């Protein structure tokens, strides 16, 4: 009864999203003939249609008698729903202030975006976890063309290299400079955005719908020292070559510390004898985006000529990294079902060490995109789809991994 | 204990699933440094690893103690791992009497793969449904290899542009015309058993390893004579225009008449009062495939020019293929769980259509592929990826919807 409607909005959902995603595929393959004013109507048009339906809902579904995690989520849904209104006010300005031979035409479609990430993000905050019952299959149609309209606005973020190769064309001033640099560094605020949203909408139409410390403090203090000075350098000028050693020396100091202390928490782990799934698939297809992008790197690499200073840097970056991720994820699978205090601390350190690799890869202008090593091997687009396909991800896995292990130092 | 086994399995398969993908995407995007031949490399070194244990297996692991669907997926294993064999000595002949300027690179690792679609056949043919017990950490290990090359033989093998434009280079005399006619005619055979080979795999590592009818013989008489009439047309030249009217015309005919018959059938679903799981996810992976492919190509219509003859006929003909796919996946999900003779007589009917419809799109030069309508909108290697993505995926849906119908008819 309720699965057989769950299904015909599934139907609904898939035919908009493979009908968006034909457009946009077709706006990458075939530019001459398909536009990307067409697909901003488009997603103007579905975004409009996501307006009117929260709006009824707001005003006259929250109403009638309804059915009668919580701290994180819901504050980084509105600190990446302010920081992608101020990119989107940002690419406003870009848009009047500095080319202003232009049409009335992209003005419009940020403000529909304004309006659609304020609205949404004031109806995801006090509408999660309330299951609805008044209106079921108008409920579900609603929220699954809200998916759709954030997954193909999420691959419009991840296949648009329009702006971020037209502001690097004038790179080859007063404010137009203040305005491409917030863009730039804001972009996967939006990208970001979009995920927490999907998930949040995913799980209101599933389920609601029917010692340590001190080390662990040192390292999100030179965490925070190293990620200011490269964006202070980097948003300044085409940064250094020496600022790159820096943070990836850092990221090799920390990550090699943080396999060791999942291996050994795993083997504490062995020296004592719906929602989880959930975690489990959350935590597994966030890591293969940058699991993948690292492989990525890893035969860029390979293939070119390894053995430079840097270079030998990125390579064991990446393999480190892999090995991060996969020990973090075998010492987090085993964690949900004089050894206490020591857990603790491993626990502890994990998750200020999380916090302060969640702040790092969402300021646009990364290093794993700013070297001249997977651009000009993959391409500028090919690896801009790889890039804001996994770096997107990574942040989320950060911060569900931030949960779990958050989770697992009050267990 | 059995699941934390079966992670470590998964980790080595997605290990070497996005090492081998880094390997072939570097062939797509960076074809100056990585080449087919070290892909080629690659896949025999796994191959052979493969060999090593499906061997070991057969001889010494099959005869300790184990544990004490099953007539058209054998059956279509034998098939098109037939056709796959036949399809590699094509490919050997085709290296070795035309070109013959080369050396011997390229018809060992054909050789590794004849042999390797044989013993894989063998073994898969025996050993489908038999708990394994004695060595599960090692058979694990072993399947999940198995499956990581069968993944990436099939991704080889849908982004393996580089025979088939080099077949239409020289076409723009005795027997390499009859070696290049069965090799692209061949070509899906290897692509689906992949697939097969990939679900069956699947299936022994999950769950094991811990009146209606005379027209429906007339749809299947029909088709064979549209189907041998456009494949005589088909590898005897670049065909005809009127061979596609008539093959989408009759597919216009007859996809309607199945849309209205499974329509029919959900009403009097209506009108009555594990493995179902992987049923449910099998139909609708394998109906994405071709509802992708055919969204891709409504928009490659109304985006350029409608309203020529045949023109108007793919348009009708994959909004159809969309509405009959939906409709008929609906009918089969609700046939899972006066009247039962009509309702007998609309799934038999719907049988050997969707047996004529299984035949027909896996035979190489298919018109989805033969028109400059799809092709110099997307281009030659993206429609390539795109086509030879869904239509072995459509085999799959007609193979997997002729059980699920044929469960229904006995029902
Ligand atoms: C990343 C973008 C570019 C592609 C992602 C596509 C998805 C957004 C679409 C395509 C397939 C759709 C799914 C197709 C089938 C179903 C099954 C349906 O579940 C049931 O069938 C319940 C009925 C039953 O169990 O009998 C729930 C919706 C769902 C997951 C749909 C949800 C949305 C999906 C995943
Ligand atoms: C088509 C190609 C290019 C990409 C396909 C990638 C897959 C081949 C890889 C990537 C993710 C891998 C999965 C990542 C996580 C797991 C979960 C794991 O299940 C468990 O976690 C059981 C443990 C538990 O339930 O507590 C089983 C292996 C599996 C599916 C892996 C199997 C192989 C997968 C699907």
């Amino acid at each position: 009864a309720q699965k057989s409607g769950q299904l015909f909005s599934g139907l609904l959902a898939l035919n908009v999203v493979f009908l968006g995603s034909a457009f946009i595929s077709s706006m990458i393959f075939n530019h001459v003939a398909i536009t990307l004013a067409d697909v901003w109507i488009l997603l103007s048009i579905l975004k409009v249609l996501c307006l009117c339906w929260i709006i009824y809902y707001l005003l006259g579904t929250s109403r009638q008698p309804h059915a009668v995690a919580p701290v994180w989520i819901r504050g980084s849904l509105l600190l990446f729903g302010t920081f992608s209104i101020l990119l989107n006010v940002f690419q406003i300005g870009y848009s009047v202030i500095q080319i202003n031979c232009k049409s009335k035409v992209e003005i419009v479609f940020p403000s529909i975006e304004i309006l659609f990430v304020a609205t949404q993000a004031f109806f995801l905050w006090h509408h999660s976890k309330d299951c609805i019952q008044v209106q079921h299959n108008l409920t579900r149609c609603g929220l699954m063309l809200t998916i759709a309209t954030n997954l193909l606005l999420w691959l419009l973020a991840v296949t648009n290299d329009s702006i971020h190769m037209e502001i690097e064309s004038q790179l080859r001033t007063t404010t137009c400079k203040v305005f491409q640099k917030g863009y730039i560094l804001l972009y996967p605020f939006n990208t970001e955005y979009c995920l927490i949203c999907c998930s949040v909408l995913y799980v209101m139409w599933k389920n609601v719908g029917r010692f340590g410390p001190l080390l662990g403090a040192a390292a999100v203090i030179i965490g925070i020292c190293v990620f200011m000075m490269y964006q202070i350098q980097a948003t300044g000028s085409a940064p250094n070559y020496q600022v790159f050693v820096l943070y990836y020396s850092y990221y090799i100091v920390l990550l090699p510390l943080m396999c060791v202390v999942a291996i050994i928490g795993t083997i504490i782990h062995t020296l004592e004898k719906p929602t989880r799934s959930l975690d489990v698939v959350l935590l597994m297809g966030a890591a293969l985006g940058q699991i993948a992008m690292s492989y990525f790197s890893i035969v860029a690499i390979v293939a070119t000529n390894p053995r430079d200073m840097l270079n030998s840097l990125i390579l064991s970056y990446s393999v480190l990294l892999i090995f991060q991720y996969i020990t973090q994820n075998i010492f987090i699978i085993d964690g949900l079902q004089w050894k206490r205090k020591a857990l603790k601390e491993i626990s502890f350190f994990l998750v200020l060490c999380n916090i302060i690799l969640w702040i790092m890869p969402t300021f646009g202008a990364h290093p794993v995109f700013e070297n001249g090593l997977q651009k000009s091997f993959y391409g500028y687009s090919t690896w801009f789809a790889i890039v804001n396909f996994g770096l997107p991800l990574s942040v989320f896995y950060r911060m569900h991994s931030v949960g779990g292990l958050l989770e697992v130092y009050v267990s």
